RNA sequence: AUAAACCGGGCUCCCUGUCGGUUGUAAUUGAUAAUGUUGAGAGUUCCCCGCGCCAGCGGGG
């Protein structure tokens, strides 16, 4: 139930785009992070939670640091801030097809608000309850050596803790698809 | 293989010493950038793997 929580920004050079910025993250020491402010002068800032201590390069500067135990008690309501990106999976409708022969499968995004906070209420199941929500809208990412784009959605919100063990992996595991492209970490405030 | 052939114009040498370009000088008065306008709609998001009851669900890029 522990955890090294830290204040990292990459220098613009690096963090021209995800690829580079997930990259330069990995070359501090898996983790999770939040992208706070995409493109400063001085680069990129970034809130990352990990399992191993991160140490200061020439492309990603660490500024603070600390490391955290998680003590929840259940019943408690708590502030939430979650970015991450809904989807469904379906099978291609211009029926293209995958490398073993048959038709692709893909991902699309969720794109009506009540899906979404659908989608949230869901995926974080018993753990919580999600009292009060809103799903911020944001213009989508692209990537590029592979090539895609994903759609991600910023929840805040307030929620209502149901069992604190499973909210807690919850946290520290991350919540949806694209972890390592700015989704996942979930970020909780006492009321 | 020609008034041709063979066939050096060649040696030595500070241009040197002296020298304020200097005093004086508002660019200054006048001047709306102003009228008019849903961002609406739309689940395609590219690759690998697991589970699938083929409705999809999940892990990793």
């Amino acid at each position: 139930a522990w955890m090294y929580l830290s204040k990292v920004i990459i220098a613009r050079a690096w963090s021209r785009d995800l690829y580079q910025l997930h990259q330069g993250l990995w070359h501090l020491f898996d983790f999770l992070f939040h992208v706070e402010k995409r493109n400063t002068p001085e680069g990129c800032h970034v809130l990352l939670q990990s399992a191993q201590m991160p140490v200061s390069t020439a492309v990603a500067t660490v500024i603070k640091t600390k490391q955290v135990e998680f003590q929840l008690q259940v019943g408690v309501p708590l502030y939430f801030r979650l970015r991450a990106n809904p989807i469904k999976t379906i099978l291609d409708n211009q029926k293209r097809l995958d490398s073993k022969g048959n038709i692709k499968r893909c991902r699309v995004p969720l794109i009506k608000e009540a899906e979404q906070i659908a989608w949230l209420q869901r995926k974080l199941g018993n753990a919580a309850r999600v009292e009060d929500v809103h799903p911020i809208s944001e213009r989508p990412q692209y990537f590029s050596g592979k090539s895609g784009k994903i759609q991600t959605v910023c929840f805040e919100g307030v929620l209502t803790i149901n069992d604190a063990p499973a909210l807690i992996d919850l946290v520290q595991q991350g919540i949806g698809p694209a972890k390592s492209m700015g989704c996942g970490l979930l970020s909780l405030a006492p009321l």
